[PDB]
C-alpha cells in the first residue's frame, strides 16, 4: 500500500490528528447517556458527563465533517470502562468524563458504547481512511483513599468483569502506597500516587501481564495508535518492555505525554523520547508557536530556535507531536488573541515536521482557559470558518508533498515579525513566508529557495493574504509580505533514487517487521540493510516505491542504521535503529552499601545491548534511585533487558569523568522468561 494509505499503522507524519475527547463533541446516541446527577444535558456544567459518545464520531464521519477538514486521524479519549461513581471534591459533584480513571482496561466506557459500537467505529473510520488513535493510562486507576473505602470505588481494579483489588487492602502490593508525589524529583514523581490516583505497582507481576494482554486486546481490535498518558510517571524501564511488546504483536504509531512548559531542552524528557520506543507530544514545539503568535513574549528568532534545538536532542523529531493548544491548557483563541494568529499557527503547525495534531473546537475558535473549560462542548460543525478552511487546503499537503511529510526544516529568511522557511526531501519542495505583524507589511529582498525556476502560486488562494511568487533557480523575486500575510509555495516531482523519509517503529529484536517509507525505492524488490547486514529476498516482506515493510534480520543487539538500495544506488541512512537482544522483562536491581560522595551517582552496565555493553557511556544505565521504593545507601532502577538470559553486570560510581567500578567478579543473573524480577546484590 502507499506510505499515506491509512493501512500505515507505523507512521502518522503525513497524517493530522484530530484530538478529541469524546463526552464533549456529538451525543450520537441518548440510550447511553448517564442517569442522574452525572448528567447534564445541556452540558452547562463541565464536570458532568455531557452525551457524547462513539455512534456521534460515526455520524460527524459519514457526513464528511472530518473529510471536509482532511484530518487522517481521530485521537479519542481513554474506550476502557471507567468508576460508575461520582466524586465531590469539596463541594464539587466530578465524573469521569475524561475517561482517565478506569478500572477495567478490558471493557469499554458505557457512556461511549459498546464493544460492536467500538468495532463500529474502527470500521467507518478505515472505510474513509481516517486512522483511530487512542488514550491508554496504564499508570493508574481511579481516586482512592485508603483508610476510606467509602470514597469513590477504592480504586478497585477489574479484569473483564472479575477484581482484582483495591486501595485498601491491597496484600499483593498492586498499589504502590507510597503516600503521594510532592513532585521534588523524577522518582517522587513515578513512585508516587499522582495527587490521589492510586498507583499501580508494575514490578507486580499480574500488574506487568494484565496491561500487556489489555493493550493486546485493543491493537487486535483495530487501533492504529496509542497516546500513553503520564509517561514521566511510570518507570521508563517497564514502559520500555510494555513497548517492545507491542511492537511485536501489531506494531502501532505510540507517543507519550511528558509535560514541559517551555521550548527549552530537558534531558529527561530528551532522553525518555530517546530510549523509550515510543516518542512524545512537542511541548517545547508548542511553546515556541505560543510565544510567538499568542502572547506576544517571544520573537520569530525563538521560533528558528526551538526549530534547530529539537532537531538536535530528539532521535527522531519527525515522530514528536505538535499542537497549538490541547487539554493541558488555556485555549489558544482568547478575546486580546486575534483570529489570523490561530489561523497562522494552525499553518505554522500543519506545514512544520512532526506529527501535528488540532483539539476538537479549533476550526470553530473555540475559547476556553483552564480546566475544564478548555473541555467545553462542541459549539458548531460549519464549514465557513477561515480556521477551518485553512486546514482543508494546508493537510493534505502531508499526504501530496514529502517535504512536509518528512522533509528537513532550514531558514531562508527571519526577522523579528517575519520568518520565511523551507521544507525539502529529495526533489521535493516546499516554501511557508509568515508575517505575524498585523499593521505592517514586509519589503522580503533577496530571498533564496531551492524552488526550481518558475512561477508559483500560494497554495492557500490568498486566504491568509498570500501573494504568488516567481523562482529564478531559486532565486525569488523582491516581494511584499502583507500585514498578517502567510503564503505556501511548494514543488512536488518524481522521485528517481531511492530515499527514506521514515522507518517505523525505530526499535525491536530480530523477527519483527518494520515499516520503511520513503519514495524511490522502486518496484523491484532490492535489499534493506541494517548496519552492513543485508536483509533479502523473503525477509523483505512487501516492496515499492513509498514503502517497504521488512523484517529485522538476526544481528547483533546494538544501536543501527538502516539503509536501502534501489538498483545498486543505496539511498541515505535512518540512523538510530535499535536492535534488540530479543524479549523483554523488567528486573529492578538493588545493590546495598553503595556510598557516594557529594555529587556522585551510581550506573548500571552489563554484557547486553541493554545494559549497555559494559559502557560507563550515554548507554549505561542511570543513574539510580534512592529514595522511595529504596534510600541511601541502598539504590534501585528497573531496566528492561532480554528475557531468559544470563546477565553479567557490575555497578559503577560517577562524578566527573572518573569511574569507579565495583571490585571482584562480575555479579550475575538469569532472567525471568517473562514479566517482572528483583535482583538484589551488594556493592563489591
Ligand atoms: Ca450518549
Ligand atoms: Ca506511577
Amino acid at each position: 500500500d502507499p506510505d499515506t494509505a491509512v493501512t500505515n499503522k507505523q507512521s502518522f507524519s503525513t497524517d493530522v490528528i484530530y484530538q478529541v475527547f469524546t463526552d464533549r463533541f456529538l451525543d450520537g446516541n441518548p440510550s447511553n447517556n448517564p442517569t442522574g446527577a452525572a448528567y447534564d444535558a445541556t452540558c452547562s456544567n463541565l464536570k458532568l458527563y455531557c452525551g457524547g459518545d462513539w455512534q456521534g464520531l460515526i455520524n460527524k464521519i459519514n457526513d464528511n465533517y472530518f473529510s471536509d477538514l482532511g484530518v487522517t486521524a481521530l485521537w479519542i479519549s481513554q474506550p476502557v470502562e471507567n468508576i460508575f461513581a461520582t466524586i465531590n471534591y469539596s463541594g464539587v459533584t466530578n465524573t469521569a468524563y475524561h475517561g482517565y480513571w478506569a478500572r477495567d482496561f478490558k471493557k469499554t466506557n458505557p457512556y461511549f458504547g459498546t464493544m460492536a459500537d467500538f468495532q463500529n467505529l474502527i470500521t467507518t473510520a478505515h472505510a474513509k481512511g481516517i486512522k483511530i488513535v487512542i488514550d491508554f493510562a496504564p499508570n493508574h486507576t481511579s481516586p482512592a483513599m485508603e483508610t476510606d473505602t467509602s470514597f469513590a470505588e477504592n480504586g478497585r481494579l477489574y479484569d473483564n468483569g472479575t477484581l482484582v483489588g483495591g486501595y485498601t487492602n491491597d496484600t499483593n502490593g498492586y498499589f504502590h502506597h507510597n503516600g503521594g508525589s510532592d513532585f521534588s524529583s523524577l522518582e517522587n514523581g513515578i513512585y508516587k500516587n499522582l495527587y490521589d490516583l492510586a498507583d499501580f505497582n508494575h514490578n507486580n507481576a499480574t500488574i506487568d501481564k494484565y496491561f500487556k494482554d489489555a493493550i493486546k486486546l485493543w491493537l487486535d481490535m483495530g487501533v492504529d495508535g496509542i497516546r500513553v498518558a503520564a509517561v514521566k510517571h511510570m518507570p521508563l524501564g517497564w514502559q520500555k518492555s510494555w513497548m517492545s511488546s507491542i511492537y511485536a504483536h501489531k506494531p502501532v504509531f505510540t507517543f507519550g505525554e511528558w509535560f514541559l512548559g517551555s521550548a527549552a531542552s530537558d534531558a529527561d524528557n530528551t532522553d525518555f523520547a530517546n530510549k523509550s520506543g515510543m516518542s512524545l507530544l512537542d511541548f517545547r514545539f508548542n511553546s515556541a508557536v505560543r510565544n510567538v503568535f499568542r502572547d506576544n513574549t517571544s520573537n520569530m528568532y525563538a521560533l528558528d530556535s526551538m526549530i534547530n534545538s529539537t532537531a538536535t536532542d530528539y532521535n527522531q523529531v519527525n515522530d514528536q507531536v505538535t499542537f497549538i493548544d490541547n487539554h493541558d491548557m488555556d485555549r489558544f483563541k482568547t478575546s486580546a488573541v486575534n483570529n489570523r494568529r490561530l489561523e497562522q499557527a494552525l499553518a505554522f503547525t500543519l506545514t512544520s515536521r512532526g506529527v501535528p495534531a488540532i483539539y476538537y473546537g479549533t476550526e470553530q475558535y473555540l475559547t476556553g482557559n483552564g480546566d475544564p473549560d478548555n473541555r467545553a462542548k462542541m459549539p458548531s460543525f460549519s464549514k465557513s470558518t477561515t480556521a477551518f478552511n485553512v486546514i482543508s487546503k494546508l493537510a493534505p499537503l502531508r499526504k501530496s508533498n514529502p517535504a512536509i511529510a518528512y522533509g528537513s526544516t532550514q531558514q531562508r529568511w527571519i526577522n523579528n515579525d517575519v520568518y520565511v522557511y523551507e521544507r525539502k526531501f529529495g526533489k521535493s519542495v516546499a516554501v511557508v513566508a509568515v508575517n505575524r505583524n498585523l499593521s505592517t507589511s514586509a519589503s522580503i529582498t533577496g530571498l533564496s529557495t531551492s524552488l526550481p525556476t518558475g512561477s508559483y502560486t500560494d497554495v492557500l488562494g490568498g486566504v491568509l493574504n498570500g501573494n504568488n511568487i516567481t523562482s529564478t533557480n531559486g532565486s525569488i523575486n523582491n516581494f511584499t509580505l502583507a500585514a498578517g500575510a502567510t503564503a505556501v509555495w511548494q514543488y512536488t516531482t518524481a522521485e528517481t533514487t531511492p530515499t527514506i523519509g521514515h522507518v517505523g517503529p525505530v526499535m525491536g529484536k530480530p523477527g519483527n517487521v518494520v515499516t520503511i517509507d520513503g519514495r524511490g525505492f522502486g518496484s523491484t524488490k532490492g535489499t534493506v540493510y541494517f548496519g552492513t547486514t543485508a536483509v533479502t529476498g523473503a525477509a523483505i516482506t512487501s516492496w515499492e516505491d513509498t514503502q517497504i515493510k521488512v523484517t529485522i534480520p538476526s544481528v547483533a543487539a546494538g544501536n543501527y542504521a538502516v539503509k536501502v538500495a534501489a538498483s545498486g544506488v543505496n539511498s541515505n541512512a535512518y540512523n538510530n535503529f535499535t536492535i534488540l537482544t530479543g524479549d523483554q522483562v523488567t528486573v529492578r536491581f538493588v545493590v546495598n552499601n553503595a556510598s557516594t560522595t557529594l555529587g556522585q551517582n551510581l550506573y548500571l552496565t552489563g554484557n547486553v545491548a541493554e545494559l549497555g555493553n559494559w559502557s560507563t557511556g550515554s548507554t549505561a544505565i542511570g543513574p539510580a534511585f534512592n529514595q522511595v521504593i529504596h534510600q541511601y545507601p541502598t539504590w534501585y532502577y528497573d531496566v528492561s533487558v532480554p528475557a531468559g538470559k544470563q546477565l553479567e553486570f557490575k555497578f559503577f560510581k560517577k562524578n566527573g569523568s572518573t569511574i569507579t567500578w565495583e571490585s571482584g567478579s562480575n555479579h550475575t543473573f538469569t532472567t525471568p522468561a517473562s514479566g517482572t524480577a528483583t535482583v538484589t546484590v551488594n556493592w563489591q
